[PDB]
């Protein structure tokens, strides 16, 4: 029904030899899958010339597993191989004032190694990919990026915001903006942010969180020709969330709010078989690409995956993103609002501005209307038969039901965060490393037992700005409870991970379609952050 966004034939055909690897691999070697739609074309071999040796290598109907290797390794340079290692030109090893603040000694020196890792996760997209970029699915990028480590070798959208926080407290703020000036290059191609920066990325977008990068760049630096550039991208980008199949109507006792949909009704390239076999239960082809444009919608909602997207949890197979008005994205929108609000006041377009204000404060009427839930406490994801009905809210509990926290006209609301308080530490949420992403152990990643490091930071951030005392104190018993877990995964195997085991501390977390990534961009910055804003005293 949507718009599908084709993808380019070096990716299709990098499928082909995907389905064709996994086929010839046993069931538990099962290789990666986003390794082989992650490779680019080995001069001075064309498309077609290696196109016509894979065809002929094929034809006999599976492939020695030797043979296949051989054809990878003659016509193709490895996957992240036309991603090369930058030296940031802001990095130092050890900061002027760099976390100051940390008295205890060891927690200072652990969290400079931390900084340390901003080297690893450096890296410059290579010249083959801006002089013949048909030949990769790397695309190519104005600036130097921080990716978030392991198997994604890309520079991410919402990744970048948490990314960014923590440069700041690294004093880099030069990548800082690089990243920044790399994602609105995205914009200005695409008309919005792509999920990340790959050729089978064109199709979907991820949690908008660019506006709010530019903010926190400019609110320390106040470099205006940043600002100045940003509007007309983010004009753009509001544009794209707020119309097509983005924008959806809810009717109350007229509210504007946005859901996620992925333009892609087809397996994910860089997970094509997974995809296929996940669809095979569906009989006829509507569904699947019905279903196909859940799951990819779910991508671009950021967490994938999780019960919070399935119609019948814990079924897989009745994931249904696309009927979701979410609490988070609306969240990201509002903040979106606030964000171009205020860099219209300070770049004298006070007309603009009184638009988007006026837009802010029907978003946040909306979510009271729409998301709120007094008896709960929270707010809570609407699902879509329009006009409003109570049983269609998602009573489920999700962290993302608190991300409302992190806006300033409500952690302004001292009565608000009280209630809110109440709610989270009855909610279960709250485990001894942090906050659940969600209360269902499915397998999946964004599901209990696991907690998230951009998760953690929005209610950390959120509760911290409120007046109200007992939610500061539960705000920094958060932080401390994730910052130690993160210090006893790190001590244990010597790298940061994409998310935690938040139910028992020192514990690194896992599930979904592959295997815990280390690195790990946002979470590095979230562990920055924390510490820049709380510290650590030298007796704990
Ligand atoms: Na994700």
């Amino acid at each position: 029904s949507g718009p599908v966004v084709a993808t380019t034939k070096l990716v299709t055909f990098l499928q082909r030899v995907q389905h064709t690897a996994l086929r010839s691999y046993p069931k538990k070697q099962t290789p990666d899958p986003k390794s082989y739609i992650d490779l680019s074309l080995k001069r001075p071999y064309s498309l077609s010339t290696i196109e016509s040796a894979f065809d002929d290598l094929t034809s006999e109907s599976p492939v020695p597993v030797e043979t296949l290797e051989k054809f990878v390794k003659e016509y193709f340079d490895g996957a992240g191989e036309d991603l090369l290692h930058h030296e940031p030109v802001d990095f130092v090893s050890d900061p002027s004032g760099f976390l100051s603040n940390v008295e205890n000694e060891e927690v200072r020196e652990w969290a400079r190694e931390v900084h340390g890792l901003w080297r690893n996760l450096s890296c410059r997209v290579s010249d083959s990919v801006r002089e013949s970029a048909d030949r990769h699915t790397l695309l190519p990028l104005p600036e130097p990026v921080i990716i978030p480590g392991s198997r994604f070798r890309e520079v991410y959208y919402w990744d970048s915001y948490w990314v960014i926080k923590g440069l700041m407290t690294s004093q880099m703020f030069t990548t800082a903006k690089g990243l920044v000036t790399n994602l609105m290059s995205l914009v200005e191609t695409y008309g919005y942010a792509l999920n990340g920066a790959r050729a089978y990325y064109t199709n979907r977008s991820q949690p908008p969180l660019l506006s709010s990068m530019v903010y926190e760049i400019y609110n320390v630096t106040k470099d205006e020709e940043l600002v100045r550039k940003a509007i007309p991208l983010l004009l753009k980008e509001y544009e794209f969330w707020n119309s097509g199949k983005h924008k959806v109507v809810i009717r109350d006792a007229d509210h504007v709010l946005s859901r996620y949909y992925a333009m892609w009704n087809k397996p994910r390239p860089e997970s094509s078989v997974f995809d296929e076999e996940s669809a095979s239960g569906f009989s006829t082809m509507l569904e699947k690409q019905r279903f196909h444009r859940d799951i990819a919608t779910a991508a671009e909602s950021g967490c994938d995956f999780s019960t919070r997207w399935m119609r019948d949890p814990p079924n897989f197979t009745t994931m249904a993103t696309t009927s979701v008005v979410p609490v988070d994205l609306n969240v990201f929108l509002l903040k979106m609002e606030l964000d171009i609000a205020f860099m219209m006041k300070v770049s004298g377009d006070q007309n603009g501005s009184d638009r988007f204000v006026k837009a802010s404060k029907a978003r946040e009427k909306a979510f009271q209307t729409v998301f709120w839930n007094e008896k709960a406490g929270q707010w809570l994801d609407y699902w879509l038969s329009e006009t409003w009905k109570a049983e269609n809210q998602n009573t489920n509990v999700f962290a993302s039901n608190f991300a409302p926290i992190w806006i300033n006209s409500i952690n302004s609301d001292e009565n608000l965060v009280k209630k809110v308080v109440t709610a989270l530490k009855n909610s279960g949420l709250i485990a001894p490393a942090g906050i659940l992403t969600s209360l269902t152990n499915s397998g999946q990643q964004w599901d209990s037992p696991n907690g998230w490091a951009p998760q953690q930071e929005m209610i950390v951030t959120g509760l911290g700005r409120s007046s109200v005392k007992e939610a500061k104190e539960m705000a920094e018993d958060i932080a401390r409870r994730w910052i130690k877990s993160n210090y006893l995964v790190y001590k244990k195997s010597g790298t940061i991970h994409e998310k935690l085991k938040v139910t028992e501390l020192g514990e690194y977390g896992g599930g979904g379609e592959y295997m815990p990534q280390t690195g790990f961009g946002w979470s590095n910055g979230v562990i920055l952050a924390f510490l820049e804003e709380y510290g650590w005293p030298s007796h704990l």
